[PDB]
């Protein structure tokens, strides 16, 4: 990742490049049958957003649906709680406590009493938390709150340098505004972590987007990076100094 290069935290790759033979298909139903809330019997276009199951890492994999107006209606004036654990791999470390020798999250399950699980989560400059929960199909498109939807995202992953034209939120603005301004349009939407090796962290999120009317086109390649820290892609949190 340059910081010369894309500012931004985002470079556009090319097309959508998408195969929409092997997308969720739409279909007709209510609010009620889709969203298991209320007793809105308002009918409803929608896709069942395909999530991956995590890895044997722990680690969580692409995510892809079709975006529908009606999906982004209902997720804006309705929120869900955050399913039990949800922070995605490398969100905090593991160690032995006999060793002090780094473990992993499947040791950690497997006995607690030996193993300690500690945040890499840390506060950094007006002053926040430095990586996020970071969605992969946003919540405001209709994404579901748990682990298997996240990557531990930088804060600028997630949003940039929230103008609204930065990290992930760059391109989900898009989308959501396009369907917002065309509401019979639907979006092919993909986003794809890339992880190397078995880092815990993805280095970027590629995602890809296919409108029905051919507005919108690309993918772009969203880096999980920051200005001015070295992120632990293997472990997650920062390179020790
Ligand atoms: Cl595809
Ligand atoms: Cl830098
Ligand atoms: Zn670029
Ligand atoms: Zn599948
Ligand atoms: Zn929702
Ligand atoms: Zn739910
Ligand atoms: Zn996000
Ligand atoms: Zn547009
Ligand atoms: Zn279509
Ligand atoms: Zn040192």
């Amino acid at each position: 990742w340059s910081i010369e290069q894309h500012p931004n935290y985002y470079h556009v790759e090319g097309k959508a490049q998408l195969d929409i033979k092997n997308f969720p298909e739409l279909y007709r139903t209510t609010e009620r049958v889709y969203k298991k809330s209320g007793q809105s019997t308002k009918p409803v276009t929608v896709s069942n957003i395909h999530y991956s199951v995590l890895d044997g890492y722990g680690r969580s994999g692409e995510a892809y649906g079709i975006i529908t107006k009606d999906m982004i209606d209902m997720s804006a004036g309705y929120r869900e709680k955050w399913e039990s654990k949800p922070e995605p791999s490398g969100w905090y470390s593991y160690f032995f406590k006999n060793t002090n020798q780094r473990a992993t999250e499947s040791d950690y399950k497997h006995s607690p009493k030996n193993v300690s699980k500690i945040s890499n989560n840390i506060k950094a400059s007006r002053n926040g938390y430095l990586f996020d929960r970071s969605g992969l199909i946003a919540d405001s498109l209709g994404g579901r709150p748990f682990r298997n939807n996240l990557i531990t995202g930088t804060r600028t992953q997630n949003v940039g340098n929230n103008d609204r034209k930065g990290g992930m939120q760059y391109i989900e603005n898009k989308v959501l505004d396009h369907i917002k301004r065309n509401p019979k349009v639907h979006v092919y939407y993909k986003a794809t972590p890339v992880y190397q090796g078995s880092e815990l962290l993805p280095r970027a999120v590629l995602v890809s987007a296919l409108s029905s009317d051919g507005f919108i086109d690309e993918t772009v390649r969203v880096f999980n990076n920051v200005a001015g820290f070295n992120i632990d892609y293997q472990n997650g949190g920062l390179l020790s100094s």
